[PDB]
């Protein structure tokens, strides 16, 4: 696959901003963009498997699980919901689980870390609201444009090379 935010920053560089957080790589696809739809939660992954059940063509899942690594919101059964509905990517803000599972799936996927353990579904957890990340605002409804290079955020969609 190729990089596609540096032609991205260099033609539309006024309309995007860069969301800075340390985060690795762990799916096949090393480069997917869309439109965003978030969950926010807290050691309950309910709102995930919610999501990513729906519709994801177009679309990239933004998940604040509070920078949390003591448990996983996302194993390789997520994965494969999100693959079976489309999903271009997911961004986890926590703990993925079953990394060999990912790096032979075809979905973007990025994530602070790892963690065996995963969580106790209760049903906790808020869908397209505001996120708040390492001091920085992710907007539902926004676009995203994720590669190894780093990611972008737009307030309309931006055209991809490819």
């Amino acid at each position: 696959m190729r990089d596609i935010t540096p032609d991205l920053c260099d033609k539309y560089e006024s309309q995007v901003t860069l969301l800075n957080l340390p985060l690795q790589n762990f799916g096949q696809r090393s480069a997917f963009w869309g439109e965003i739809v978030t969950v926010r939660c807290y050691h309950d992954n309910s709102k995930v498997r919610d999501v990513l059940s729906q519709n994801g063509k177009g679309k990239v899942l933004v998940v604040d699980g509070h920078g949390s690594c003591h448990k996983a919101l996302m194993g390789d059964q997520l994965a494969i919901l999100a693959i079976k509905n489309d999903w271009e990517g997911v961004i986890i803000y926590g703990a993925v689980r079953d990394v060999v599972a990912m790096s032979e799936m075809d979905l973007g996927i990025k994530a602070l870390g790892t963690s065996p353990f995963k969580t106790e579904k209760r049903g906790a957890g808020q869908v397209n609201v505001t996120l708040t990340m390492q001091n920085q605002i992710v907007e539902p409804g926004d676009y995203l444009y994720a590669d190894w290079n780093g990611i972008l955020m737009s307030e309309t969609a931006l055209d991809v090379a490819e």
